[PDB]
């Protein structure tokens, strides 16, 4: 009965490194969820990000499920964190106040990776837009360095909706 | 009562590197299944290959158990990882928008080897072939490098069949 | 039943490196305490600090959920540490008598990660003057560098608001 | 209930290098399926192979038990892996599609052991001829180096007895 | 239920290196036979040996116990190995067909060392000596190197009483 | 009911380095067993030695607890484990035959360190005096160096009172 | 003798990285070659860069000596290297043709360091800017990331301000 | 003496690895040899290649200095080494008979790095069209892989002009 | 005046793993001692062999310079070290009495190493039949596996021509 | 003028382990001495042995060159080292008191690696047994472990002439 | 003329550990010098000692060469530091003030080992005996142990003969 609670709050944590297990981690719990209901689940995120296909992967299965997702950044959403972060509708985005956000062009024959790189680029980018608000031009033009956002400026930024300290905040 | 609900979603998950222990605990999965009803199978593969024979083991198990398999690409899916994708039929080969694919001839006295590595390459190019549609000069000569494809390029080249965003799109 | 009854005394031990795996596991044991009722949550808090963003979502979490946390100082409470500990309300901040404590402003493209390490501690500094009546200039002249308080000087900073030996003490 | 259907299914899983700690989990396995009933046991056997004498334990244990044994050759089954495959009567070795398989002479005071590598390489070579109806002194030429086979010229060697796609191939 | 019918069997494992974590594992396991009931333990046993002391305490243990014990050889028994198998009476001393057998005198302030690796290789000479049937003086000759006997040599020795292949071979 | 009939034989094994962690785990077993019951325990020691302290706990445990316990030592028995040994009443300390013993004094600011040792020194051999019936001063002799005994001259020295093969031994 | 002709060519090679032991053997070679006479040096420099201070003392010591300095690029001439390269006056710099340049913002208590290599970044910037006729603001602009130049490319920039491919090209 | 005598056969020795380190000895020979005659120089080289702007180095120096220079391949001339060779007149080109040749496009911000691993590629790829007679196009087309050329082949191919056994072959 | 008397003998010790740096080595030597007159020069090798193109150009400059060189086989003369031997003509070729001589096929993108490697056997076999008088076939037949001749009958081989003891054996 | 009066002594010491570096230096030092005159050579070993055949070529060298060759055994000699000392005539093999001696079969695909030591073994026992006046069977059956002797007991086997403790003792 | 003065001195440092390099050093040492002349030879010895069989080499070594030699004490002369001290007669041994000394019983086919450390104590403690005028049973007896001796019992035991503090006290 120790998950059985935990269970009926439907609630994920992404808490670290963006990888391949967790990435397995999160889709066995959102598959779960949406096996016992359609009720609205909570994600609170924690990343620096790290392996981008991991991240695309926990993005598609958020968008790929039935039930609706909302989600909580909490002390840091970093590039394929972000992406995970943006997953969810604009209306469903929020923060904790204690939360900085970054968006950046991320790392990855050498002709055949550079060509791939820029493909990576070019997809992160538009999904960025897409979510924010933002025109493609302005998040390449923003994503050249690492470009980090307090929680009020990225929410002037079109990437956090509601900046909310307790649960009521949620409503 | 907690992976109880997640053997009656008949879902199996492979993410990260294709190896031997991989394919015992996919093997088992697919066999505990197939134990349990011939209701079909969804398989999410993000892939970017391993071992070839780890690979070979997985793809003839999804064609030797009777229950019909269903495959989602998502994040990438590469080498190895290929192999397993197309072990279903074409008409059960999905994809996740976030998804990139990738084929190559891949890396394997050294007349022994080398005699070796050709006809590997030959089985996996012919496997290829005859699950894409596409002939085999046409496999061989696009396997010589590594070549990757976007989402919709893999769904033009034969691999992908469906590309789908929502549980729907499974239907 | 061996953790059954521990859950029922409604206690959160923070013990060593604040980092976000700690963090996950703080923050499941919030939720589930808060899923069973709005009772007061007591944390006893042994820690040298470590990740900044980790104790930022432990901070934070404290505040979102609905129940009262109180805290408990032990050994010490340093940095990271620390940022946790001045989460619960002036009267719900409590030290056993062995503990001392530490503020100071913690460690973290040159430009840009230059710029980050400001912010953090500004932010850092004025969560520590919000919590405990100093006004910003006191705390950011003291975490110049490691500011150490025994427990009787924690209380006049503002930090400890009663140093408690027994159980009665909490009240 | 999770093993309870796997031990029904009465397959054992080989995959990977053979050594002794391989060998003790095999033969708990197979003692345990001989306690519950003579019924027929499926061997998935996926290796390079590894410690010969290991090897020998499992090849000896399969005959020793009561129960008939199937093999189901897969991926590739080479050396040591060889020598436990032959352990199946000729009628029921099986092999899926996508398998390469290799017979050698194996590696292992100097007199001594040199003396016994000899006579371990004798004891295996009239195995390997026995079981497959080839000549001793066809097996002792063939092995002088890594003679690698394909699914289809195993066959033709007296290895695999039938190659099968799907479940009604084990009939 | 798994290890429930497992422990039915009476049949311990004795596979890999001799060591004291080993020891202790076979003695919990026959003293809890042992406490079941009086009926015969079959052990099987395939190692190179190790470490001398824990040898003898599992020697001792299989006299120790009142059950009868059965060993059967299986791919090697070398060493602490032989020992462990000359435990058993020779009635029931037992081997599968691929097995081999070597007895030596094995490896150990220098004065102290030296006459202690003596009296050592003098008990475990007498020791083999008095199982076999073979004289003390032979065996001292015979040990004075790595001395590798095949299955039927080592039937021939003394060691081995019947080489059995199948189940009904124990009878 | 894998440890339950375990627990009803009264048995307790100390096999291997004696140190804390041995320590605790041999407190814990002998505090469960003296709460259930007055009846005897049984202890049989595998030890070359190790930690002198640790030693020293597990000696005053076995005297301290209630229940009468019975040593039985295999393999070896030295230092440390001569320590705990000893701990038992004469009467009550058997040995298997294949086991040898050794005392010795044992290994440890150089001043603090030197008189330590002294003191160290002195305990152990007016332990070893009382427990065995040699007098102090042929113990201080004897332990001037590594000092083996087989297991007929422990029997003679003190160390050892019966020599066992079978259970009926202890009777 | 053999290096009493070298000394007469009056030349000085820099190859490889900048650091503290080439600058002390770089100083000292030209300390030696102008106490002879007030000919001029030539220095050919094949460089990849390093120590910022190291190229610094080179670059001060070309301009400290009486004697007119000539250089001579080779392979490639990077950052610090850079530096060395534009001692000379623009008259006296040459390339052999295979040679590639490099201009960018080298790398270098946190507020503290920043300072500096803002500085440092602006000093060296004021120096290209001075050696190339180029403004301080389209060093400024084009130093941002690493400026790889062709030799020709080099040349309109205003580094190289001739390149030869013989001896007479110095004439 | 025993340079003096070597300094008059006016013989360079380039053997191993092209990097700096070689470059800057290399360099210092040549403008010696120069500094004392106009005579012809000879250099023998055995060079698997490295280091692309230490062989540009090389190459140039050859160019440079006013004496002719003959190059003589041996063993192998791989790479850089074949960079180095080709600096030399076609006429003035030669080999020992015991010698392979291979051309290829050498490995050397990923856009950056990539655009400028291009750049060199073209340019070494022009040197070799140039100094062998063969269009840019074919050593483009031959060196998209590893391309191994005999002694033989080498001279076909316009690397080697004079394939020599003996002194006299020099003339 | 140490080595003055040194090349006074005309004798060169090749003693050691054939490398590049020895190749040097050796190659200076002879160029020198080619240059004070045309004398004969007696080359004493210990070699296990080494780098495979290392040897080949020991053996053609050997070949190359106008003195008439003598070898002395002495302790083993094996693989790249027999190219060297080999390249003294028969008559000119000395073993000492303790010496072993030993051909095999050398070890050395996979189908290009594998070209390279037949190739290169090709080259060394008649590099040695025609030395030896050996047919290419015997010598293809005798290298596939490696192949250790005493002196006598390395001198039967025709490897060998004189089998010497004392100086005026050379005469 | 240092090793000009240390030339005039005409003594070399082998000192340490027998290796390819050891022989290459001893080989120079005996070439050099030979070259000055006729004289005797005195060599003082102190060798517990090496590399075989290093100790093969200074064996071989000793013999070749034309000087008598005197050797003086001192602190022990062994193996390789024995080897080298059995080079002189028995006439001249000296040893100073403190020396110890031995003989042994040294140590050294499996089966051309064991006929390779066998070979070895054989050659090395029949030079010693020649050297000494022992029958082959006698040093055969000796060398069968480390044999070690006493300066007067070396004398006895033959090893040692005469035992000198003077200068005048070499007379 | 640095160390032409430094050999009219006649002097020889025996500083650090006693090895097979030093053992050589010194050899060489003493050889010139008895090359020179037959004037006496003055050793200054700190040696905690090290290899036995140096030791040996270095104390036959004084004893061989005709010129007398002193021995000067210093620091500390300990293990085979003081087998060399020992070759001096006792007329000349001589001990600077502050100089400790040790005698002890050296550390060194376990049977083999155990029977050559016997031997090889026997052959110091006999050394020792003679030389100091101690008997060979006292020796013996006192070198169990670490025997340390402080210069005047040094002087007492019969290793120093005299203790000098200045030039003239070696007149």
């Amino acid at each position: 009965i120790l998950t059985q609670k935990l269970i009926d709050t439907r609630t994920v944590l992404i808490y670290g490194e963006i990888n391949q297990e967790l990435a397995e981690d999160v889709s066995k719990q959102l598959l779960l969820l949406e096996s016992i209901s359609n009720d609205p689940i909570t994600i609170f995120i924690n990343s620096q990000g790290g392996h981008v296909e991991a991240g695309d992967t926990i993005h598609d299965m958020i968008k790929f499920i039935k039930p609706t997702v909302k989600v909580v950044g909490t002390g840091w959403v970093a590039s394929a964190g972000i992406t995970i972060y943006l997953a969810a509708e604009k209306e469903n985005r929020f923060s904790l106040p204690n939360t900085r956000y970054m968006i950046h062009q991320p790392a990855g024959e050498i002709e055949i990776e550079a060509k791939e790189i820029i493909r990576m680029r070019e997809r992160i980018n538009r999904l960025i837009a897409e979510a924010t608000g933002q025109s493609y031009e302005q998040i390449s033009k923003d994503t050249d360095r690492d470009f980090w956002l307090s929680v009020n400026e990225a929410k002037d930024y079109g990437i956090v909706n509601e900046i909310i300290e307790n649960r009521d905040g949620l409503k």
